[PDB]
């Protein structure tokens, strides 16, 4: 009984958004997106995470992320939709753009 | 040095961080921290990040909004060392500011 | 709206953040925060940074190791607004965790 | 009665170090170095500061820095030397490298 509508698996809109974040992987049923970010060291990873934290609390949409030294393993979904929404893709895009500074 | 499962030093160190739990084989210690919101959780993580890079010993941590699920072990030791317990203690002290 | 010097609303808001001082012309409010070390100071600043970008209202702050010298004013108002006092209050509450 | 030796003004070594951080300005008497960093917004500035904070506490050498939204105005010196030391230039270099990710 999720109160929000999720993007349907394979919907034209979901695919349109996924095109903007091509390094992310759609999970089974298209209920989330995943990306594992890799950096040189923790100092870089933390600089990346710090920007994402500011964005996440601004838009009130937070990553499920696992950091181990120089890697940040991320899964995004909207709990209140039981699946993906526009907000997940917007967060993924911000994260992609923040990570680009390190490549 | 790697701390052997149930070793005197391991058991002694564990008493200093009693809210942590030993995992199978005593290969790591775990604690899940809970805060009021992400803002608090991030303030906590920020202090830990500074400490971690200072001592060059890093947590395996999973953050979801107001929770931080932490597992500590020494990567090149294939188990626990003094550094894990020192990190746990710092984390405990950092979290106490939010109680 | 810009709060006029000595205005009823300004004086009322100032009572909520009594450790801050009004500057000349009541153009800004100031407080210098002191912590035990940089690690604490940074934990404090980190929470404030999240809040600042959330509400889109930012401190003028000077950090030297364990001290954070802060002046708040609303850049496009040429004086103080409600947002400055709201930011001051958040900062006060964040600092209290280190007392 | 500073317990540490400072780099003398115009010393060959001071100049050798300054060459590595050319966007920094030597102040009067060569007692400090200054640089004002500019970013697109606070989110970027914070990502920059976050990396520098980690470095600073690792080496126990901290910037005197003033942040206003997207700008970070920095002055570096070693109090215990009453002037510049190798540590100031090392910090400046780290900061330069962290800022380069945003240009
Ligand atoms: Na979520
Ligand atoms: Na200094």
């Amino acid at each position: 009984m999720a109160p929000l509508a999720r993007l349907a698996a394979n919907s034209a809109r979901l695919l349109q958004l996924h095109k903007t974040v091509p390094q992310w992987h759609l999970t089974d049923g298209h209920l989330s997106i995943k990306r594992k970010f890799q950096f040189s060291d923790f100092n870089e990873a933390w600089g990346f995470m710090s920007r994402v934290a500011l964005y996440a609390d601004k838009v009130d949409h937070h990553p499920n992320w696992y950091n181990v030294y120089n890697t940040v393993d991320v899964e995004l979904s909207t709990h209140d939709a039981a699946g993906l929404t526009e907000k997940d893709f917007a967060l993924a895009k911000f994260m992609d753009d923040a990570a680009k500074n390190f490549e």
